[PDB]
């Protein structure tokens, strides 16, 4: 709209692109990278890494990210009301030249603990930005606007993804010289924010309500609306301000002592649960892993091809959660997801049998994702929202967060245990979670 609005929130979301880039840049060059681990482990040791080891080793780095994700986002609300939202991000562009550091001379180095200590590290400042970045956006944007805006927080989330996927292929920084590269890359987005925050506004919800500066908070009004009336907005902010007060602001343990919040917060977990236990992640960590095993041409654009698919789906479903219920949606999503894991396993069982099978996992896959685009990917956070009023709210999502972070971990820490233990029937764990989470849905989540 006003043309400084866009700057504020094009400078906001780069941390949703970090946020993506991050989360599935570790994909197509794990092969790569595992075997620097393994010619890290010959120079230190003298022998071949251990095949269980480097499945550990690597696992670790994929699923260290999420734990220093769930210490970021339960760390949000420390940061964003005593420094402000545009000051935390801004600050926060630390971890990411920290990380990017650890990660861009871990070669040098001949460490993957350097690499693993990067890929925590990153995980704090991206759990700390996907609290920060809809805070801002929305705190930042118009009323009628600030719902659009805010999809730009996910829209920059997959298109961080399909970035990260793209660089990844051989013919670019997915290879045995430039793999540090790939991963340090990250200094780029935000070197790039270091110089756009300092001439972005402060919110101003932060300047009037966490500072007690009306007038401050009315001049950045003037300046992200161009209008001198500004005090409709003064009054909303005034308005929601009062509501906010209403109600008096759960905390975390208040939520599940109370009988009151028991029963509504266990259908938030279990729908974040759903989220991850779909294996999702498995996809966007190891899709080039499964898709080589499928024995697909190039593993590499299949997983690219689902990147392209994941965004074209997010599109998607922001055009339709607001014309459809949230449960019929999140049933819908995982009822799909449960069918490509199915069309997943009897293509990789019949692979030997038929070679053609390749094409079925992209297939199965792409399918997969885009099943999750429309149900199990935003509709946990949309019923959330709405089960609690601005009471209890915060700590509801903040309960969410570190339920999403945790189901993360275990996917990521464990899908490849699990994957060659149970070989072309690993996808079916996911279908036997998908239904149960299906009756679950069925059963206990209420229509918001
Ligand atoms: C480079 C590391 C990150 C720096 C982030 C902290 C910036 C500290 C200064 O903040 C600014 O102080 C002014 C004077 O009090 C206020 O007018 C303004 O609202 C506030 O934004
Ligand atoms: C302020 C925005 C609130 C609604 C957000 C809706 C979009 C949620 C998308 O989920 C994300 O999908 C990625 C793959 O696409 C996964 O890698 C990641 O683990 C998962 O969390
Ligand atoms: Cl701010």
């Amino acid at each position: 709209l006003t043309g400084r609005l866009m700057l504020a929130v094009g400078g906001a979301v780069l941390g949703s692109l970090q946020f993506g880039y991050n989360t599935g840049v570790i994909n197509a060059p794990q092969k790569v990278i595992e075997e620097f681990y393994n010619q890290t482990w010959v120079h230190r040791y003298g022998e071949s890494i251990l095949p269980t080891t480097l499945t550990t080793l690597w696992s670790l780095s994929v699923a260290i990210f999420s734990v220093g994700g769930m210490i970021g986002s339960f760390s949000v609300g420390l940061f964003v009301n005593r420094f402000g939202r545009r000051n935390s991000m801004l600050m926060m562009n630390l971890l990411a030249f920290v990380s990017a550091v650890l990660m861009g001379f871990s070669k040098l180095g001949k460490s993957f603990e350097m690499l693993i200590l990067g890929r925590f590290i990153i995980g704090v400042y991206c759990g700390l930005t996907t609290g920060f970045v809809p805070m801002y956006v929305g705190e930042v944007s118009p009323t009628a606007l600030r719902g659009a805006l805010g999809t730009l927080h996910q829209l920059g989330i997959v298109v961080g993804i399909l970035i990260a996927q793209v660089f990844g292929l051989d013919s670019i920084m997915g290879n045995k010289d430039l793999w540090p590269l790939l991963l340090s890359i990250i200094f780029i987005p935000a070197l790039l924010q270091c110089i756009v925050l300092p001439f972005c506004p402060e919110s101003p919800r932060f300047l009037l309500i966490n500072r007690n500066e009306e007038n401050r908070a009315k001049s950045v009004l003037k300046k992200l609306r161009g209008t001198a009336d500004v005090t409709h907005d003064l009054q909303e902010m005034k308005e929601e301000s009062r509501q906010m007060m209403r109600e008096k602001k759960v905390t975390i343990l208040e939520l599940f002592r109370s009988p009151a919040y028991r029963q509504p917060i266990l259908i938030a977990v279990v729908l974040q649960l759903s989220q991850q236990l779909s294996g999702i992640n498995a996809v966007f960590y190891y899709s080039t892993s499964i898709f080589e095993k499928a024995g697909v041409q190039q593993p590499v654009y299949a997983t690219i091809g689902s990147g392209i698919v994941n965004t074209a789906f997010t599109v998607v479903s922001l055009f339709v959660v607001e014309r459809a219920g949230r449960r019929t949606l999140h049933l819908i999503g995982l009822a799909g997801m449960a069918g490509c894991a199915i069309l997943m396993t009897i293509a990789l069982a019949l692979l030997e049998q038929l070679p053609w099978m390749s094409y079925l996992s992209i297939v199965a896959i792409f399918g997969f994702v885009a099943f999750f685009e429309v149900g199990p990917g935003p509709i946990p956070w949309f019923i959330v929202a709405e089960l609690f009023s601005q009471g209890p709210r915060p700590a509801a999502i903040a309960v969410a967060g570190f339920s999403n972070w945790t189901s993360n971990f275990i996917v990521g820490m464990c899908f490849q245990y699990v994957e060659q233990l149970c070989g072309p029937y690993v996808f079916i764990i996911f279908t036997v979670l998908l239904v149960l989470f299906f009756i679950f849905t069925y059963f206990k989540v209420p229509e918001t």
